[PDB]
């Protein structure tokens, strides 16, 4: 450890802040509320209790819970003693669960109690980890317990940027999950490079020292996009809400006066239909909304409540955010549809990011607003490769790019637009579905002949799967018959929940290619 | 270059920024005015005129300009084919610039025409610059004719971010000048570190997209604060002054609607001076005040003026900023004294900066608003050392922090107060003056008999020398004299012009210590 | 590659063998026939024709395939190319396939017709696979016509023997298959290793250059214990049975005069129980069993047919032999009786071998016959660690020696007996099950209070697994439910085939440790 040497390190996010009120709060819903003096004082117990239990450098814990006090405290005190935080995906099924757990090797899980359920579906088969802390949300909770044992005094190793700080799995690939990893230097820069990209914007979609924060993103969900460690950095009050409820959530933002918050499409939705948001007062809050492409009349919708809705772009890979809507004081004059359009784009490249459009030849095409073509980017959070994994790394950084799998066309203002995907993956209310484990799953059926799942455009969910199932010679099996067929993988924890809304359409035929292969982009639009 | 691992390169701020207008002016006062998207081709023109001009990476390219369009391309086309830039401090003594252009041992120098009389002084003794391009504000410029001769396209190279992008010379020490110098890495990181800072601001204070930034700052001058790469980044208007006349800089602010600039306090002092200020309207323009403690008075009448002042902190060795000025909404609405009081302090700590308060021991020291100890800092932008120098590097870095040589106590909610220096240097309007060097000069004289050099501060001027001289056995001698015998070393280019405002005091003692060493701190007492 | 400096290679095996006679025959059941001299031409078509599909050093090329001569190829061509061999256990289920499969990261799969189904369940979720190559057993066979095409000239390549040679996954632990791997040192160590033991028998259990092989052990199964290198390495006549038939097999051994084979307990008793082996003659047969104990009946049985039955010991993860029966001329003339207990030992540790037996605290126990503990080994064809695994691989290094598992008690002689399994692991017939995988399967069930699997000994599979579950407090579910409830997890290809032989005993109450663990230990004595 060079002095001069200066590591971008996590402890520098909590330790040299953009500001630190040592009396602002940190607000757990309606279970904890505590100072960031505390919660300074919660992360060195937590790193005491951390080296008790004998997590060193280079160890993985893994957390299982919802948005919390603690899962914050877990984002700064695992990677600070230089430990590596597993954020499970507690929406994955089961064995998609066991599979992560085990390739991550996690040495100890934090699991909150509602979540146990899941570990005794694929605890046998669990072999990696020896010790697991059952979070609860009140006074019973073990991780509470460990954290009172323990002195508010820790010295923080200093390393080298480079130790892997978070490791989490995503779905949106074929096969296995896959295990992506950030850095200390990664995450830190991530921080500093989307606070000067919203902190400097003028008058719309501000974060900035003076707002509340309140995610409505899950924090296994790619660091819930990072604001956590932004708002942190900003020293602003943050409301954890817990398990997401329409009604909580709603109260906390009346109640806690929330101004900055972010979603999924689907959050949104739920928010704004909700009975009770009607006699709110949405005057003060942002939302950025990402995961998904924001409709339109969502967008409208929520412009109505005079709320700061705005998009944005990002993925597991690439440390989350690569694009936000920003608008410029002409478009912030526009009427409410005019406005709606931009606020729903996929939009501007944020600072450091290098996005370009490419064919398959990684042949960069010209940035006008209709010529379309995979997103490939380059950027100071990009995961470098998968974990564990070479074809598939390979694929990732193929021409010296990371590659999105999305379809999209920038503008000549830099307006990127994202038009379909290249991976043939259905994302349902901020989950991934694959449809070739979809296809495999029906094509199970003894009556069934051919299966090609597509995604259908959702006002609510985003997409849902259909499957054109072509029926055998003389078979006649109707189509709720193969719904229950794949709820029973469900129920096994086999296949992913979001699937219980998948639609099947029993078809005579199946459109192809002369090659032979499935014409799925020939297939939507006949379906 | 493996193109996931990402290095934080100059070239980043510039084609990956936080907002890019390419219809956005940049201004040079009265003779020029382009695009964005013109000062983009005219970067990559200046990349290949200086690749023609055959420099290469690693080597040296000076500029001796005035604040102008010419000295932004040189802040990024320089760096951005990995040469070194080496800003020439034209307020130094020809001397004193002398020697940083034979130490720094530049290839090609930038100089404007105005400064050429500075170098027939000098261009003798120089032996490394094969080149010198002459700069000027018409038609007839060198720089101008090396440009048009170039195509607008230039692949920028990939290099390691710890290669060093800018080198300039700091008199704030004793000797010698010192060479500090910065890399792509740093000087990116003290883009993004203080954009967070800033840009993050509530209402006060802010640097955002919407702003238009002309300096006051002169750009040789620690990178103009590293506030044109930021206002870059932000892709905001700049306006560049040239050479500082107060009715200029007036009329600039007026016509061009400047909202964001910054400047020693002098400047300030000068420009609310000016006659042509008394009709002039500040409500939108907002002023950082660095490089000198800001009197309140001077603070209250900016804040009579509606100016969002504010004071900043830093160094030359320090990639300037380590503390900026924010005030909480409490604080916004105190009055005017109260407000002038808090918009006066040096500060609170920017991010990812550790500022402690240690004493000769390098013991760590309370912060209380009362205890005072010399400043140590570490951040992400700091020189790791003096160019071509081992033991005053040694001295700067002492005990694993970066020495500032500031006084100062810190009180509880952060806010810096820095009360004395311990180095013996005396700052005139921005520029450095050794007081042990002033004595040495002063008792070159037949009629002196010992000299103690004391910084006395002044309202406009922010300090001015003092020499309290002692008198020989029977000598007499009148105390202009000695100001006319100092002015002659100024005439031959030896001493710095700022010693021209030294004041004699004729005392029949000066005040030692029981060591026999001048007693400096009981002797400002006294006088 | 240094002349002098030797390398212990793949290539050695088959063109510096003991014997070559290149007018010995390799025979693939009634399929095909050819001589040693075409095997060798096959070798070096198939290396042409991988060359051509590009497999480069490095890659991985998987086999489902049955016991062939195409399996016989494989096991020299692919790593002889330095190529890695990856064998499917066909017999695994197939979401344990797709795991090795994506695990391993094979570039192509050399796969029967009868295994297609396999990959049509999988084939969706396999992303690393570009080519598949159809394996058939007529003229239409795509390996058959890939060779065709290939020039039998071949260079094969030197590279460092430990180049890894053959890649395989075992299901003996709990959580995932393990990726085992060996090198072609390893691989040929092996080979003399084994041969230098067995060869050198004076009269019993003889493996030599007279000795006609047909192998009864899966070629997936640890390099079917090595003996096809083995029977390549002395050029003997080798038969290739394909799919096991126990008429085929009979038929196989009469017709081919077959005098040495291979194969688990479960298989030597089908073919004692087969009508046609009634009348069969099996004088010059030997046979040596392993993967399971040999029971002392089955052993008396085969004794009976004059059947030169002995027994032999090892793993996967052990480059399969780490101790064979060796009965010296004394015990030679013992009766039937005495005979078949020597014979159905574990056997003495081979040449190169160090077998140990320890506690917990990996203390070397003494070598009476009644002191029990885990067998760890020290040889010259261990796996040193599982594939892209840390902690299971530690679990299976500890102390410094590869961990079998296996308790075990050796006595004065030398001879091991296995008493009992450290792993909470079942083998069925050379399959594994996981007893805490089956809990959990079973736990599923609504009707469920507390599960406990046990491996029951079995006559014919060796170990059948028992299920004894405490009903709810007031559930009644007959046993052959659940049995029916887990086939269900069978036909959707997550529990192994082997668990359609579980047996389900309900119990009132599970016995239990002072800890609360449950005490399978005292469990099995109760049932
Ligand atoms: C200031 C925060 C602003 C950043 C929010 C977005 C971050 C979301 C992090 C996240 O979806 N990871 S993922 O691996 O679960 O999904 C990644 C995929 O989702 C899609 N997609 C994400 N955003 C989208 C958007 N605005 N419009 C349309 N499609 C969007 C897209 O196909 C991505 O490739
Ligand atoms: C957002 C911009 C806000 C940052 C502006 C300050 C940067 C000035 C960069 C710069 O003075 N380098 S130097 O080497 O020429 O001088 C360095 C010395 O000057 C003194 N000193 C600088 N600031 C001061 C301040 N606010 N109050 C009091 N004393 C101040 C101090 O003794 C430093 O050690
Ligand atoms: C000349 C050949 C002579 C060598 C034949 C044995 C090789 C078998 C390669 C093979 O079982 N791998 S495994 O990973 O599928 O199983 C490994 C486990 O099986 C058990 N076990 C293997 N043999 C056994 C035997 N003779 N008596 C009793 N128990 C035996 C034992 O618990 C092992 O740990
Ligand atoms: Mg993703
Ligand atoms: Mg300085
Ligand atoms: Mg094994």
């Amino acid at each position: 450890n060079d002095p001069s040497n200066y590591q971008l390190l996590i402890k520098n996010l909590l330790f040299s802040p953009v500001a630190f009120n040592p009396e602002q709060e940190i607000v757990y819903a309606n279970h904890r509320r505590h100072s960031y003096k505390t919660f300074h004082d919660r992360v060195r117990q937590f790193a005491n209790a951390l080296t008790k239990m004998g997590v060193k450098k280079g160890d993985t814990v893994a957390v299982m819970d919802y948005d919390s006090h603690r899962y914050l405290e877990c984002y700064f005190a695992i990677p600070m003693i230089g430990a590596k935080l597993h954020m499970i995906n507690v929406r994955l099924s089961p064995e998609q669960i066991l599979y992560t757990i085990d390739h991550a090797e996690d040495d100890i899980i934090l699991i909150h109690e509602e979540f146990l359920p899941i570990l005794d579906q694929i605890k046998g088969r669990i072999d990696t980890v020896t010790r697991y802390v059952v979070l609860r949300d009140d006074e019973e909770c073990e991780y509470e317990r460990l954290l009172e044992q323990e002195s508010t005094e820790y010295n923080f190793p200093d390393f080298d940027e480079n130790t892997v700080a978070t490791t989490f799995y995503t779905t949106g690939t074929t096969g296995f999950p896959k295990g992506v990893f950030f850095t200390h230097r990664q995450l830190v820069l991530h921080t500093m490079g989307i606070l000067s990209t919203i902190g400097t914007n003028a008058s719309q979609g501000r974060l900035h020292q003076g707002d509340i924060y309140m995610p409505i993103t899950p924090m296994f969900h790619v660091h819930a996009w990072g604001l956590p460690y932004m708002a942190t950095m900003l020293g602003v009050k943050q409301v954890y809400p817990g398990k997401y409820v329409p009604d909580v959530l709603l109260n906390l933002i009346e109640q806690e006066k929330v101004t900055f918050s972010h979603c999924v499409p689907t959050i949104l939705h739920l928010l704004l239909s909700s009975p009770k948001s009607k006699a709110m007062d949405f005057s003060g809050w942002k939302v950025v909304i990402g995961g998904a492409a924001l409709p339109k009349a969502l967008c409208k919708s929520a412009l109505e409540r005079d709320i700061d809705v705005f998009a944005g772009y990002g993925m597991s890979e690439t440390g989350p955010i690569l694009s936000i809507v920003q608008l410029t004081p002409e478009q912030l004059e526009l009427d409410v549809d005019q406005q709606a359009e931009y606020r729903s784009k996929t939009g501007k490249k944020v600072a450091l990011v290098e996005a370009y459009i490419v064919d398959e030849d990684m042949n960069k095409l010209p940035h006008d607003g209709e010529t379309a073509g995979e997103i490939v980017v380059r950027a100071p959070w990009l995961t470098p490769n998968y974990y564990k994994d070479n074809k598939n790394s390979k694929a990732l950084w193929r021409g010296g790019y990371l590659h999105t799998g999305d379809v999209a066309h920038i503008d000549d203002e830099g307006f990127i637009k994202i038009t379909d995907r290249v991976k043939d993956m259905i994302k349902i209310s901020g989950e991934w579905v694959s449809s070739l484990e979809l296809e495999d799953i029906l094509h199970q059926h003894q009556s069934v002949s051919e299966v090609a799942v597509i995604g259908m455009p959702h006002n609510k969910w985003g997409e849902v799967p259909l499957a054109l199932v072509t029926l055998k010679e003389d078979a006649q099996v109707t189509e709720k018959e193969l719904l229950g067929f794949a709820k029973d993988f469900i129920n096994k924890g086999i296949l992913a929940r979001e699937a219980l809304l998948l639609k099947v359409k029993i078809v005579d035929e199946i459109a192809k290619t002369s090659v032979g292969k499935v014409d799925k982009k020939e297939l939507r639009k006949l379906h």
